């Protein structure tokens, strides 16, 4: 290995966050062995990509023009402004038009193909045989009302990509020798003992304990528990659990290993503290602090593997099981039907997950049945593809390799733009896996190193969770690696200043909060040091240039210090502008940044996704609800990035600049500014129609998410009638629609008016719409609240989107419950707004 390719694996172990060749916090090989089963998955999409469309990674969808956006075209053409160091002319195009195309009725329509478009400004290409509609940045513009303005130059160089060459019948039994913390003091001495289990898809086969000890800094058993299940019985990716009651430590060591051999020999486990149901608790990691933390040693010494009719109501009972929501328990007399009329129930693929959670894995020949029952897949395989459906497959709730791996088939079929949908869903499954090398984990691979764009949102959620997750960055790191291995050397130069630029701003970050105490008011000295400092980067380890996180078609430039500043709340958050890199760009106006440090910005990640599967979810359905998701990313530990969306405020300042003595509160408030704001009734009426639609849509989504209830102060609006929350970390009312809202509304003192009217029959619309995806959006909820919080009761938490989305009733009831949730906000008026300030004394 020469000494280059050392000083390469540095580099990454620096992109990453973590050394993937750091030995020490393992008892097995895995991961080495993962990072080489990962090789040929990697070489195999490198050596199958085109490197043209590679390099210019067009962002398209087969997705129809909805009905929103034929409104904007019914002329039946589209103008695209072509510009080229001086002049430029604005041809007119037809939808259909293919890139190419558009070039023809361009070179002969003037009068050395050599050349393409590209996006003003932006690392953005139209190029394939795909139809222009079919771009989503002209998508973008139409639905903005703007012009797409484009310019004619020179492919990038593929050779910038080029990648760096590579190179028995018996029960089952453990015996636990004993326990070792090195401090115990906490407050009273309790008693101890050992609980485990022997898990499968969060479903305990056998559970055994120890007798209770008195719990010292080493207690020692040195007792065999035997279980019930057999050797031969242990499925594949079946865990033992190992926990500590007096919960207060838990760990889990694999049954069958990577190789399917079962293990053996001795163990001494760190494990992992609970912090006083979620997918943490599932970890195959150990601690890796092994000063501070439990230790539990064991022994192993106990290779694997080696007609008829149904009636007519048994069937509807089938049926009716069936049809029920992903929540709904599985009763044992509901598991049997599943089971025994199996062949009847792979005829429906809404009942896989539950006629899967019908198996005892815990028996070998059931298993078996089960395998042969998976071989015969034909209905499964033609099925349209259920995103829901596909997801429940990936949960906690299913351990078997097979079973997942169908559930990865289905998702081969997405296209890219969906793939980006789900993407962050899909990385945060992979918690689920049992192994580090999983069907799941190829394909996020295969997908990230086939699209630059899915390769540069892959590399920031992985990292994000390498950076604070303590209990999956070993496998997510293994992860990266490979995707890093295969990027190419372009995407691994801006990744790198990428990673410059957020090590920089946090060490910034840092050094300006200590210049300050815990809020205040800053500080003209506070913000004369930042100035300064970033002077110093400026000039220069800070690079040229770098793409935007969460806009990597964005190349940022240099900072203008002059606009920088620090935000004035409890923690102290940059505010930093950049121009833009790009001559070729369409504007002055900057790039604007918020990097903030403290905060797990991985919650908001998550809601502002969740935000964009309703807006597709909506789009599938020829609704556009307006909302506004903006960019964020954690990028590090406790540290990250969040799009400063221009020309806009908080509902609560537009309050406060009108008196505001704490927190008086006027309905007309809001109706002024926007007029103020307007340079004419036009745009004025534009910006109404805009927030009745904005209002309606971050209605219904928060309800639905069961995030509705906030303070004023989390709330913005733009200057263009767009109103979005923000700030998702961590009596009542369902969501917030105040006096001035309806105000805005025309209406006042609960009234009726024509926007009013058409308000509520949007959020109807919009509420029924979510309701026919229901299982999509519990199983995304669930997901999201098993790894993006902190330890949520599995059912009564997740319980709430059931509720929430009123399963089990018909459309009529629905609306009328919506209906009355609107009316609650207006009778509680002003209430909730209200009564903050006064909590805090
Ligand atoms: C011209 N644009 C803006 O002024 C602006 C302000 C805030 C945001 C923005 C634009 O972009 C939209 C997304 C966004 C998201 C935010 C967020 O998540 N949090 C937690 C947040 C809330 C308040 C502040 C804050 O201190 N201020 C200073 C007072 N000012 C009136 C509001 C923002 C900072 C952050 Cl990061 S702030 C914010």
């Amino acid at each position: 290995m020469s000494e280059e390719s050392q000083a390469f694996q540095r580099q990454l172990t620096a992109l990453i966050g973590y050394d993937v060749t750091d030995v020490s916090n393992v008892h097995d090989d895995e991961l080495e062995f993962t990072r080489r089963g990962l090789v040929t998955p990697r070489m195999a999409e490198v050596a199958s990509r085109d490197p043209k469309l590679y390099a210019m990674h067009p962002w398209v969808t087969s997705k129809p023009l909805p009905e929103y956006l034929w409104k904007k075209i019914a002329n039946n053409c589209i103008f695209i402004v072509i510009h080229r160091s001086t002049t430029s002319q604005t041809i007119k195009v037809s939808p259909d038009d293919t890139p190419g195309a558009i070039l023809q009725s361009f070179f002969t329509k003037m009068a050395e193909q050599d050349f393409v478009l590209r996006v003003c400004g932006r690392d953005e290409y139209l190029v394939g045989e795909t139809p222009i509609k079919n771009f989503q940045w002209v998508r973008h513009c139409l639905k903005n009302g703007e012009e797409i303005h484009v310019v004619l130059d020179t492919p990038p160089d593929p050779a910038l990509d080029e990648v760096r060459k590579e190179e028995c019948d018996r029960k089952f039994r453990v015996k636990i020798r004993g326990i070792d913390i090195p401090v115990l003091p906490r407050n009273t001495d309790l008693t101890v003992f050992v609980e485990a289990n022997i898990q499968h898809g969060q479903q305990v086969l056998c559970q055994r304990r120890t007798s209770p000890k008195p719990f010292t800094e080493e207690v020692l058993w040195n007792v065999w528990l035997e279980f019930s299940i057999k050797i031969k019985d242990l499925p594949k990716g079946a865990l033992l659990n190992l926990q500590i009651y007096c919960l207060l430590y838990y760990v889990n060591l694999l049954l069958i290993d990577h190789r399917f051999l079962l293990r053996r020999g001795e163990y001494v486990l760190h494990m992992w503290q609970i912090s006083g149901f979620n997918a943490d608790k599932l970890t195959s990691a150990t601690n890796p602090d092994k000063e501070n933390s439990m230790s539990i040693s064991i022994l192993l010494d106990n290779h694997p593997i080696a007609r008829a009719e149904m009636p007519n109501q048994l069937r509807k009972q089938l049926e009716a099981i069936i049809a029920t929501d992903p929540l709904n328990p599985l009763t044992a007399e509901d598991k049997e039907l599943l089971w025994h009329f199996r062949y009847e129930s792979l005829k429906h693929p809404k009942a896989y997950p539950k006629l899967f959670s019908s198996v005892k894995w815990g028996q070998q020949e059931i298993v078996a049945k089960t395998y042969q029952l998976l071989a015969r897949r034909e209905v499964w395989d033609q099925s349209a593809l259920d995103v829901g459906l596909t997801m429940q497959l990936l949960d906690c709730n299913f351990s078997d390799e097979n079973v997942r791996a169908i559930a990865v088939q289905k998702l081969e079929s997405l296209e890219d733009d969906d793939v980006l949908h789900y993407l962050l869903q899909l990385v945060q499954a992979v918690k689920f896996e049992p192994y580090h090398d999983s069907a799941l984990a190829r394909f996020l691979l295969k997908r990230g190193l086939r699209n630059k764009r899915i390769g540069h949102f892959l590399f920031w959620f992985l990292r994000s969770e390498i950076a604070q997750s303590r209990h999956y960055q070993q496998r997510f790191a293994v992860i990266l690696e490979a995707y890093l291995r295969g990027c190419g050397t372009a995407m691994l130069h801006d990744f790198t200043q990428q990673v410059q630029v957020i090590e920089m701003l946090q060490k910034v970050t840092l050094d300006i909060k200590s210049l300050s105490a815990e809020k205040y008011d800053v500080s003209s000295q506070v913000i004369s040091q930042l100035k300064q400092k970033l002077e110093n980067l400026q000039n220069s380890q800070l690079p040229e240039s770098f793409r935007v996180p969460y806009d990597p078609g964005l190349k940022a430039g240099a900072l203008a210090i002059e606009k920088c500043k620090v935000m004035a709340s409890k923690k102290k958050p940059l505010w930093l502008e950049f121009k833009c890199a790009d001559p070729t760009a369409l504007s002055n106006e900057t790039i604007g940044i918020i990097f903030k440090h403290g905060d797990d910005l991985r919650q908001d990640m998550l809601i502002l996704q969740i935000l964009r599967i309703m807006e597709s979810i909506w789009e599938t359905e020829s609704l556009d609800l307006c909302l506004l998701p903006y960019g964020c990313i954690s990028t590090g530990d406790k540290i990250g990035m969040i799009e400063i969306v221009k020309d806009a405020t908080t509902i609560a300042k537009i309050q406060q600049s009108t008196v505001g003595n704490t927190g008086a509160f006027k309905d007309e408030v809001l109706n002024h500014w926007l007029k103020e704001k307007s340079p004419t009734e036009e745009k004025f009426q534009a910006a109404v129609e805009r927030f009745v639609y904005s209002c309606a849509g971050y209605c219904v989504a928060t309800f639905v998410l069961g995030i509705g209830d906030r303070h004023n102060d989390n709330i913005m609006i733009t200057e263009t009638g767009n109103l979005f929350h923000i700030d998702f970390g961590h009596e009542r009312v369902p969501f917030v629609l105040t006096p001035d809202f309806l105000f805005v509304m025309g209406t006042s003192g609960k009234k009726t008016s024509p926007h009013f009217q058409k308000f509520q029959d949007i959020c109807v619309k919009a509420y029924l719409a979510l309701r026919h995806h229901t299982n999509l959006l519990i199983i995304l909820f669930s997901m999201m609240l098993m790894t993006g919080m902190p330890q949520l009761t599995s059912k009564e938490d997740i319980e709430y989107i059931r509720d929430a989305l009123t399963v089990g009733k018909n459309e009529e009831d629905a609306k009328k419950y919506f209906l009355d949730q609107i009316e609650v906000c207006r009778d509680k008026g002003w209430t909730v707004q209200f009564n903050w300030f006064l909590h805090l004394v």
